[PDB]
């Protein structure tokens, strides 16, 4: 099922209030057409440079960052064009991305919530409307919603009085999140 990591400074966070949160601070890095800025506003992935197991992205504005974690590959050009599909198994959210293709992976040094086991795999030919694609653009364009809404049907298979709207200590008790060091 789900898995859920939170610093206990988000104890008493709901997850939804949490997101919403975090994607604002974070901000929509305008990855559409006319403003992609190679090195600014792509991210990267690792190994790379367009396919791996890990994709990454600071924000423009400060050091606030995610990593996408799974089998992910971006089409770029290729058709349906700019299409993330694959397999995606966690995210995890947080300031100052370290590492990278060079480095052999991601991290970040300040790594607040991650999720895990999200089980959400998505073929090429769903292109943009498949799952995978809108968590991560969501991500990318400073919005949680898609993100939420799979957190939330995950917990709700594990039990329909979990959802978003709980905070991470009852998640925590309910068995699907553990507690990192504030
Ligand atoms: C190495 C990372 C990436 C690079 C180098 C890259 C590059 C680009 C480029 C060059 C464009 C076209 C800009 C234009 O039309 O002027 C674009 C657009 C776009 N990319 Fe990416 N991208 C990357 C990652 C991603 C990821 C991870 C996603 C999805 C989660 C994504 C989704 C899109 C979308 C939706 C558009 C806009 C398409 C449209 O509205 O027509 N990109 N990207």
């Amino acid at each position: 099922s789900i898995s859920i990591s939170y610093s206990t400074t988000y104890s008493g966070w709901t997850v939804a209030d949490y997101l919403a949160d975090w994607s604002a601070y974070f901000g929509d890095v305008n990855h559409r057409p006319g403003q992609v800025v190679d090195g600014s506003n792509t991210g990267g992935f690792n190994p790379g440079p367009f396919d791996g197991s890990q994709y990454a992205l600071k924000s423009t504005a400060s050091d606030a960052a995610f990593i996408a974690g799974g089998d992910l590959h971006a089409t770029l050009f290729s058709n349906p064009s700019h299409t993330l599909w694959g397999k995606l198994d966690s995210i995890a959210l947080g300031d100052t991305l370290t590492g990278g293709a060079s480095s052999g992976g991601y991290a970040l040094d300040s790594q607040e919530v991650s999720f895990s086991n999200l089980g959400l795999d998505s073929p090429i030919a769903q292109g943009r409307d498949g799952t995978v694609h809108k968590v991560v653009y969501g991500l990318m364009s400073g919005d949680s919603s898609a993100l939420q809404g799979q957190i939330d049907a995950l917990l709700k298979a594990v039990d329909p009085s979990l959802s978003i709207n709980s905070t991470f200590d009852q998640l925590a008790a309910a068995g699907v999140a553990h507690a990192t060091p504030a």
